[PDB]
């Protein structure tokens, strides 16, 4: 319940490495042992600004920019993990660096991890987050279920008491549901067919939603052809004495991703209070299996990372509950304004660890976590519903499997925790620092 800084108020500091300049947050005492932050894709030391000030008054703490990231220097590289490997060695190396405590995100957890795993004399804790895990199969993650819909008959709006598709369509077309235009109706007996091309997923899912909220609407037969789907929803009916916070407790475990289901629905739903019994709305799942599907792609998924920059205009949003500002989002694309800088956000979904591929990331993460699962480190793990990376069940089975884990719940998160409980992240670090002996 406190505001959340939008600011960056620490001095830029550069290394070279490399051959390269790194840019790092360097504050604290000089003497200490340091806390060493990684951030992960698509974020830079940014993702850290309100963490480090309850940490800096009593330890150092340093957080770099990933080369080809936040104001880091942009070499012509692949950008692999193996690439952000050595250049953090030399990185660390380069400040002179010898115990560290680790806190780490997202890729910069696969790069903590694999440090600690090569160096673990020099690790005396780490605090983690939203970290890579080996992804045995695809479904590990929801997909969309395909059609026909079936809807409550009865419920929605009342249209009539070839002449049927037509009153469906200029209703679509007055309630200006997106790339209504671009989609021709059919309805027989209480049965639409939504026909068209060149929709994305998002707006096909608007119009599939907008069509089977119409009284006399039993079904929707879905011949919407689209671009490759990058994301997607499941479809909920809403009960009688629902509420959009009701639903998201039910959908997505914590109460207070209301406004993601609320956003998700317009223009058709116009207020939270004016949801119905019988009702469908779209939920966005918190990851899709779509979404990776797409990006692991070089054809689809460099036009929606590097051409249409999604992971900064789309994932990123989705991975933090509450709304980013306009000055918190331009922090997060300055870095990536030219699009040919975009490879970083590219590469980084492509390497996942997903299925077996690709082999050498699978092994080597597979590697630092049986080291993780048999080492007395002392190790803090914040986790927040629905997550996106992790789960609440794998966070519960994780506190229990990891030795020496001290497991923090945040409360409603996706994927930036830091953007959505900075305070707990922060003090909970502060405080976990005087169990470490550093
Ligand atoms: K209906």
């Amino acid at each position: 319940m406190a505001e959340i800084g939008t600011g960056f108020p620490f001095d830029p500091h550069y290394v070279e490495v490399l051959g390269e300049r790194m840019h790092y947050v360097d504050v604290g005492p000089r003497d200490g042992t340091p806390l060493l932050f990684l951030h992960g894709n698509p974020t830079s030391s940014y993702v850290w600004r309100n963490i480090i000030p309850h940490v800096a008054p009593t330890h150092r703490c340093i957080a770099p920019d990933l080369i080809g990231m936040g104001k880091s220097d942009k070499p012509d590289l692949g950008y692999f993990f193996d690439d952000h490997v050595r250049f953090m060695d030399a990185f660390i190396e380069a400040l002179g660096l010898e115990e560290v405590v680790l806190v780490i995100h997202d890729w910069g957890s696969a790069l903590g991890f694999h440090w600690a795993k090569r160096n673990p004399e020099r690790v005396k804790g780490i605090a983690f987050m939203e970290f890579i895990r080996p992804i045995p199969t695809w479904d590990e993650w929801p997909e969309f279920l395909v059609g026909p819909f079936n809807f409550v008959k009865d419920a929605g709006e009342k249209l009539w008491e070839d002449d049927l598709a037509k009153k469906v369509w200029e209703h679509l077309h007055k309630t200006g549901i997106p790339d209504a235009d671009k989609v021709n109706i059919q309805v027989a007996d209480g049965k639409a067919t939504v026909a068209g091309d060149g929709l994305s997923q998002e707006a096909k899912e608007k119009i599939l939603v907008a069509v089977g909220n119409i009284s006399g609407i039993a079904s929707v037969d879905d011949q919407v052809k689209t671009a490759t789907p990058a994301t997607a929803s499941q479809f909920y009916t809403v009960k009688s004495g629902d509420t959009l916070s009701a639903i998201s407790n039910q959908v997505y475990g914590n109460a207070d991703l209301y406004n993601k289901i609320f956003e998700a629905n317009k223009p058709m739903l116009k207020s939270p209070d004016k949801i119905y019994p019988g009702q469908a709305l779209r939920i966005p799942y918190s990851l899709a299996r779509e979404t990776f599907q797409a990006f692991r792609t070089t054809d689809v998924g460099r036009k929606l990372i590097i051409d249409q920059n999604v992971f900064i205009e789309g994932t990123l949003p989705m991975g933090v509950v509450r709304p980013l500002t306009e000055v918190e989002m331009d922090h997060y694309r300055e870095p990536f304004l030219n699009p040919v800088d975009r490879e970083p956000l590219w590469r980084f979904p492509n390497e996942l660890p997903i299925a077996g591929e690709p082999a050498n990331i699978v092994a080597l993460v597979e590697e630092y976590m049986d080291w993780l699962h048999q080492s007395p480190v002392p190790k803090l793990l914040f986790w927040g519903t629905p997550g996106v990376l992790i789960p609440p069940a794998e966070a519960a089975r994780l506190a229990k499997s990891l030795p020496n884990c001290k497991a923090v719940d945040i409360g409603p998160g996706l994927n930036l925790l830091q953007e959505d409980n900075p305070d707990l992240i922060g003090s909970e670090i502060a405080r976990w620092l005087s169990t470490l002996e550093i």
